[PDB]
């Protein structure tokens, strides 16, 4: 099928581990801890991701960096929703931190965590594969509606190489179904709905002062 | 052209106007007023619309009551950045209350505006019409994520109505891009995301106690 897809496949990094301190009590502190650490990390492979999308690279220094800004949540998001796939009522962080109910009452994260699972049960219904995914984490970061941007016609064209990407696999993967290229674009009102409340959420925390991020996780946070 | 475009344009409500009290000195509480009670009387129109998009009023009424609370704000949005493509730096709300950046400033809303203003660029730039405008307002009706539906395959029907008449649209009216329709649809990402905050904070508003609010104003935002 489409190369750009295939790109993307080969591109894609290897799990991360989450870690969470087998020496601290769990606690609300500790979960939010352990969460915002592993998004840190998540973030410097993000950023050495998508120098591998096609002319990401080419743009300014500013240009890119306001796409990571404004998309990075977002990207974080469909990470985890992608690996909750295969679960049930459960969110996959990573393979050693495995979020349920109960776990995301005790850390304050039902009601975002419930959006997640809203998006994840979306996606299992329509069996959401991995060549697609990685090109909707692709046309997240292009669409991600930055105000900042010098270069509008570069960034529409990065929009458009990987929307087409997307038309072609599904024109020649999906056949039965028309529209599945649409309606794959439709799921990302909710992603980007999702994101903006954890965005939200997330700052509160930071503003509060009692769980510890690290550099680059701020200043995302603090670009929104 | 496609006939639930064509339908949908005749189903078109007529404009409304807002009055602002003219013996009432201007203030940001006269403005919300005014914006409040204009939104409460476009809610009443936008609930007799829907009734003409082919197999809404076929859904129970649980469920079409589920998708207007999700949807009711993408929509006054939407129509107030139509409204405002031939305007420059101005929302026209209604032809008797068109707000600038400096009534924004004084209303409180300028960081809310400015976000609407993002989105009038984006449609301006598309040359949006008025035939993809009123197919877009029923997709963000269909397509608003409602986590209390009862019967998901009736509006995944819907959807995919609705979504088949934007593409045929432009499969048929727009042959020099391919790629419009999915544009279109990645539009809908920014249309959430500044409803998601709009709703928030007149949210907050509500919660102030300064600005009287009718009752299905009132019902829509306390639903969100
Ligand atoms: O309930 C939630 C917990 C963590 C997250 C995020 C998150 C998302 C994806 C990850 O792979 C890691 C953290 C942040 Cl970035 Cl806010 Cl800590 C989002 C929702
Ligand atoms: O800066 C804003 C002011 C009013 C609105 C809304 C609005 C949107 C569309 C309308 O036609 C009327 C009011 C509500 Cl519903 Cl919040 Cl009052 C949105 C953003």
């Amino acid at each position: 099928y489409n190369k750009i897809v295939s790109h993307l496949l080969v591109a894609e990094p290897e799990k991360i581990y989450a870690m969470p301190d087998p020496t601290v009590p769990d606690s609300d502190i500790k979960a939010l801890t352990t969460l915002c650490d592993l998004a840190d990390r998540e973030l410097v492979v993000i950023i050495g991701w998508a120098k591998h999308i096609p002319g990401f690279s080419t743009l300014s220094l500013a240009d890119q960096m306001s796409l990571l800004q404004s998309a990075w949540m977002e990207i974080l998001i469909l990470g985890v929703v992608y690996r909750s796939l295969s679960f049930e009522d459960e969110l996959v962080y990573a393979d050693d931190y495995i979020m349920d109910e109960d776990q995301s009452k005790l850390a304050g994260l039902l009601d975002l965590n419930n959006a997640i699972l809203q998006l994840v049960k979306k996606y299992k219904s329509m069996k959401l594969e991995k060549e697609e995914f990685v090109t909707l984490k692709a046309i997240a970061l292009a669409n991600s509606d930055s105000m900042h941007i010098e270069d509008v016609e570069a960034v529409q064209k990065l929009q458009d190489v990987l929307h087409e990407a997307l038309q072609d696999y599904e024109a020649g993967q999906h056949m039965e179904d028309p529209r599945r290229a649409g309606k794959m674009l439709m799921t990302l009102p909710l992603l980007r709905q999702t994101s903006t409340k954890a965005v939200q959420h997330f700052y509160n925390i930071k503003l509060e002062g009692k769980v510890p991020m690290h550099k680059l996780f701020l200043e995302m946070l603090e670009a929104k």
